């Protein structure tokens, strides 16, 4: 038995084995973007993903993830409110059952169809084990999805899901280069917070991207045909895999464009 987004263990139910859920610093919030402080002393993100090195594709139970060679400075984050070089480990998506929800930001309570989450990791601590104990060891970019046009970059990722299909099942996925996921601007919110899944906990510089990538209904609704469940176990749908607006407590969401 365990954390899941279903009716008897969702996220309601989490702070019950990761008592971190109530915290200080817990992801996703609302942005308010009124009440966001535009703050001049942010830099421009410096985003170096040309020597990206996709492995493998892999369903978790409870999303897809696409996971990156991590073993040297090939794909890193740089700049922004970051102080030092974060590494590439992993992307992954949330999303809803219906067009009208699946993020977990929001914006001025706008849902948008998903969201996606390219997770850094601070080198200063060797490894990615090490740097989520520590406030500043993850920076997670995240990128609101609407239900537009089709995102040529994404297809490649829509077309392996049949593969991978159940939970535990991966498929070698290499040469995917991210830069076709991000949108024309770099402008973006920041604020200090989370991980939006067990253990939660609160290691992490959020980096929110402004300007939503446009995908189209045929593309999103690949994904709702993934699974929670193992193959050989009763059929639930890999949906709604979204963790709800926390509160944002006393912190502050700053602002890099005006
Ligand atoms: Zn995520």
């Amino acid at each position: 038995h365990h954390w899941g987004y279903g009716k008897h263990n969702g996220p309601e139910h989490w702070h019950k084995d990761f008592p971190i859920a109530k915290g200080e610093r817990q992801s996703p919030v609302d942005i308010d973007t009124h009440t966001a402080k535009y703050d001049p002393s942010l830099k421009p993100l410096s985003v170096s993903y040309d020597q990206a090195t996709s492995l493998r594709i892999l369903n978790n139970g409870h999303a897809f993830n696409v996971e990156f060679d991590d073993s040297q400075d090939k794909a890193v984050l740089k700049g922004g409110p970051l102080d030092g070089t974060y590494r590439l480990i992993q992307f992954h998506f949330h999303w809803g059952s219906l067009d009208g929800q699946g993020s977990e930001h929001t914006v001025d309570k706008k849902k948008y169809a998903a969201e996606l989450h390219l997770v850094h990791w601070n080198t200063k601590y060797g490894d990615f084990g090490k740097a989520v104990q520590q406030p500043d060891g993850l920076a997670v970019l995240g990128i609101f999805l609407k239900v537009g046009s089709a995102k040529p970059g994404l297809q490649k990722v829509v077309d392996v899901l049949d593969s991978i299909k159940t939970k535990g099942k991966s498929a070698d996925f290499t040469n995917f280069d991210p830069r076709g996921l991000l949108p024309e601007s770099l402008d973006y919110w920041t604020y200090p917070g989370s991980l939006t899944t067990p253990p939660l906990l609160e290691c992490v510089t959020w980096i929110v991207l402004k300007e939503p990538i446009s995908v189209s209904s045929e593309q999103v609704l690949k994904f709702r045909k993934l699974n929670f469940n193992g193959e050989g176990e009763p059929e639930e749908l890999m949906v709604d895999n979204w963790r709800p607006a926390q509160p944002l407590k006393n912190r502050q969401i700053k602002a890099s464009f005006k």
